[PDB]
């Protein structure tokens, strides 16, 4: 049979572009997104029927709303991310914590195939940073990191006692073309593609060498459906990492280069994000996803910079190469 499907938090990148994915795959009267307030007027998912409001702090009224559609999975993706939450840590717990306690019961209750977002912000600078283990010291240094550390160990107790199908992935940086860039953890990379295009100097927030485990957001949607459509038989654990490629601000630099064909102008002055993403791994090890439900990536960097290149202009208005 094909599943029913509720997404939550939907327009968070990750939750619209895999919201559109899944009505492609499935239909969209197989698909209920939601999502606490209604879509911008010129989001992708305005106007679109199967679409809804819902508040998930509010247990009776998802209760409410799963009892109604009775969703075979449920991608539960709400969250606050590392930059935000930091100034933000009670709207963190309450959106990180307690929207995902409520989630676990009623697909306990309900019978429902749970994925439920973790991330490299879960790991600290005990990780061991190169090619970080599924398993290994977890000391976040950010909120958002703390909360998805229980999230990971909750789901699995909701497996391991009431036999609740929880699956996750630690996502890496996630690139997308559609992403508007501002003060996020890795937002730098945004900004670098968008300075290359206005052609105008960079400054960037993260030092030129950190890398970090990255990943194109086509290479994240094809993942994310995977991993739900594996025989449960097949998976060795719940949580895995998974990666597209590391790279830091001066490979990005390079890559853009090669496909502008241009020098583009970086400087280095570090802000916020830098302190964050040196706690963070250089790099995954990503072989039990691999092996256990076939994890695989088309792009590599350079691909992913000819596409960026291509799609920023016409996402946002800014001058083509």
């Amino acid at each position: 049979h094909m599943p029913r499907v509720l997404v939550t938090g939907a327009l968070g990148q990750i939750g619209t572009d895999l919201s559109l994915a899944l009505r492609d795959k499935f239909g969209a009267d197989s698909v209920l997104v939601s999502d606490v307030v209604e879509p911008g007027a010129k989001h992708p998912l305005a106007g679109l029927k199967g679409v809804e409001k819902l508040d998930c702090l509010d247990s009776n009224g998802f209760e409410k709303l799963v009892k109604e559609f009775k969703p075979t999975w449920m991608y539960h993706l709400p969250a606050i991310m590392s930059v935000r939450g930091e100034a933000e840590p009670d709207l963190a717990m309450d959106i990180n914590v307690n929207t995902t306690r409520y989630a676990l019961e009623l697909a306990r209750k309900y019978n429902i195939r749970i994925f439920i977002p973790s991330t490299i912000a879960a790991f600290g600078d005990k990780c061991g940073k190169t090619m970080t283990k599924d398993d290994t010291i977890m000391n976040p240094s950010t909120v958002y990191g703390v909360t998805k550390v229980y999230t990971e160990l909750l789901g699995t107790w909701y497996r391991q006692k009431y036999g609740v199908d929880f699956r996750s992935v630690r996502l890496p940086g996630i690139i997308s073309a559609a992403t508007l860039p501002g003060g996020g953890a890795t937002d730098y990379a945004i900004h670098m593609y968008h300075s290359a295009l206005l052609q105008k100097k960079c400054v960037c927030p993260v030092l030129p060498y950190e890398s970090l485990p990255m990943m194109y957001m086509p290479d994240t949607l094809n993942s994310l459906v995977k991993i739900m459509e594996a025989p449960l038989e097949k998976l060795t654990r719940t949580v895995y990492n998974i990666t597209g490629f590391s790279f830091s601000p001066s490979e990005l630099r390079f890559s853009i280069e090669r496909c502008t064909d241009r020098t583009i102008e970086v400087e280095y002055v570090e802000g916020p994000a830098q302190k964050i993403a040196n706690s963070w791994p250089d790099s995954l090890d990503d072989s039990n996803a691999r092996n256990d439900w076939g994890h695989q990536v088309k792009y590599d960097i350079d691909m992913m910079s000819e596409d960026m290149l291509r799609q920023i202009p016409i996402l946002h208005g800014l001058p083509s190469l």
